[PDB]
C-alpha cells in the first residue's frame, strides 16, 4: 500500500512538433501538462526524466523495416517523390508530414520503452510519458495522428520479464493498433472502453474477443454519446477487478487518452477530470507495475488538467482546484481551476445497458482458466 516510486519521462522539444494548421493533435498539449505539473510542484515528490530518442532497431520489434524506413525519410520538401508510400502507410492527411516526424515518434517511444524497461529492473512502481499511448499505429500503417506504435513496442519490453501483462484504454477511441498486435496471444489481454457505432476506427465490437491462443484475451467495452462519471465508474472497477482476479497480470499498461473528457473537440463523452482520474486510483490498488501513457485529447487545456492531476493521483498527492500561475495561465480561462463541470448532454448509455453489457464481459471473462 500507501506511496510509491514514479519515474516520469518528458522531452522538451515534444513541444515544438507541428502538425500542421487546423490539425486537432497538437504536442504542445505534453509541454502544457509538464510547466501545470511542475507549477503544483509535482517534480519534488517525483523522478523526472528525458526519454532516448527510440532507434529504428527498437521500432523495427513490430513495425516493419519498409514502414520505418520510409518514416525516417518522409520529409515536406520530398513528398512528391514518396506520393505512392504515402498512399500504402497513410501519411499525408489525418497523418500529415511534418518537420521532426520521426523525431517526434522517437521521443514519443523513447518514453514507453524506457518506461518498460525502469519497470523491468524493478526501480519503480510507476513509469508516466504523456507523449505516448498511440494505439492506432500499425505494423505498416500510420492511422488516427499515430505513426509508431509506443505501447506495443513497451509492451514487447515488458513480455522480456512479465508472462502476463495487461493494457487498458480509456481513450474515446478503441485502441484497434495494440488489439490487434496482440489478438492471437494469452500473454497480453487488451481492454477497450470506447465510443462504437458509426466512430473512428470502427472496431471494437462487444463479440470481438481475440483468436486462437488470444480467445477471451481481448475485452471490448463499447458505448454511447454522453457517458458520465456515474455511468463510467460503475462499471470500470468491476470489469478491471474481474479482469485482475481471472487474468492475474503482474504488470498494466494504462493508456489515460483525455478525449473521454467532457467539452473534447473531437469527444463525444462527458466524463469529469475526476471520473476520468478514478481509473488510474483504480488501477494503481492493485499494486503491480504499471506504465501511464497519453493518447488523444483535443482540448488541449482539459488535456493538461487531466494529465497533471492524473500525475497528483499516481503520486497520492491532494493538489488544490485553484490552478498555480504558470506560462499557460490563460488557456485556463474563465474559471482558472483545476477541476471541469460536465455538460448538459443526454447520456445515450442507459445504467440497463451498461448492465447488460458488463454481464457479457462477464460471462466472456468465466471462460478463462
Ligand atoms: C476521423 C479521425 C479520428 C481520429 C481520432 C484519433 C484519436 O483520437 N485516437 O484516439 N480523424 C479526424 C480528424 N482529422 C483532421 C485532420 C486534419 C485537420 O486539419 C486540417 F488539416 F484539415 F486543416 C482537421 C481534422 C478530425 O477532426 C477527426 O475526427
Ligand atoms: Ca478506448
Ligand atoms: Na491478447
Ligand atoms: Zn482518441
Amino acid at each position: 500500500g500507501g506511496k510509491k516510486k514514479v519515474c516520469y519521462y518528458y522531452d522538451g522539444d515534444i513541444g515544438n512538433y507541428y502538425y500542421g494548421q487546423g490539425h486537432p493533435m497538437k504536442p504542445h498539449r505534453i509541454r502544457m501538462t509538464h510547466n501545470l505539473l511542475l507549477n503544483y510542484g509535482l517534480y519534488r515528490k517525483m523522478e523526472i526524466y528525458r526519454p532516448h530518442k527510440a532507434t529504428a532497431e527498437e521500432m523495427t520489434k513490430y513495425h516493419s523495416d519498409e514502414y520505418i524506413k520510409f518514416l525516417r525519410s518522409i520529409r515536406p520538401d520530398n513528398m512528391s517523390e514518396y506520393s505512392k508510400q504515402m498512399q500504402r502507410f497513410n501519411v499525408g492527411e489525418d497523418c500529415p508530414v511534418f518537420d521532426g516526424l520521426f523525431e517526434f515518434c522517437q521521443l514519443s517511444t523513447g518514453g514507453s520503452v524506457a518506461g518498460a524497461v525502469k519497470l523491468n529492473r524493478q526501480q519503480t512502481d510507476m513509469a508516466v510519458n504523456w507523449a505516448g499511448g498511440l494505439h492506432h499505429a500499425k505494423k505498416s500503417e500510420a492511422s488516427g495522428f499515430c505513426y509508431v506504435n509506443d505501447i506495443v513496442l513497451a509492451i514487447l519490453e515488458l513480455l522480456k520479464y512479465h508472462q502476463r501483462v495487461l493494457y487498458i484504454d480509456i481513450d474515446i477511441h478503441h485502441g484497434d493498433g495494440v488489439e490487434e498486435a496482440f489478438y492471437t496471444t494469452d500473454r497480453v489481454m487488451t481492454v477497450s472502453f470506447h465510443k462504437y457505432g458509426e466512430y473512428f476506427p470502427g472496431t471494437g465490437d462487444l463479440r470481438d474477443i481475440g483468436a486462437g491462443k488470444g480467445k477471451y484475451y481481448a475485452v471490448n467495452f463499447p458505448m454511447r454519446d454522453g457517458i458520465d462519471d456515474e455511468s463510467y465508474g460503475q462499471i470500470f472497477k468491476p470489469i478491471i477487478s474481474k479482469v485482475m482476479e481471472m487474468y492475474q497480470p503482474s504488470a498494466v499498461v494504462l493508456q489515460c487518452g483525455a478525449d473521454s473528457l467532457s467539452g473534447d473537440r473531437l469527444g463525444c463523452f462527458n466524463l469529469t477530470v475526476k471520473g476520468h482520474a478514478k481509473c488510474v486510483e483504480v488501477v494503481k490498488t492493485f499494486n503491480l507495475p504499471l506504465l501511464m501513457l497519453g493518447g488523444g485529447g483535443y482540448t488541449i487545456r482539459n488535456v493538461a488538467r487531466c494529465w497533471t492531476y492524473e500525475t497528483a493521483v499516481a503520486l497520492d498527492c491532494e493538489i488544490p482546484n485553484e490552478l498555480p500561475y504558470n506560462d499557460y495561465f490563460e488557456y485556463f480561462g474563465p474559471d482558472f481551476k483545476l477541476h471541469i463541470s460536465p455538460s448538459n448532454m443526454t447520456n445515450q448509455n442507459t445504467p440497463e445497458y451498461m448492465e447488460k453489457i458488463k454481464q457479457r464481459l462477464f460471462e466472456n471473462l468465466r471462460m478463462l482458466p
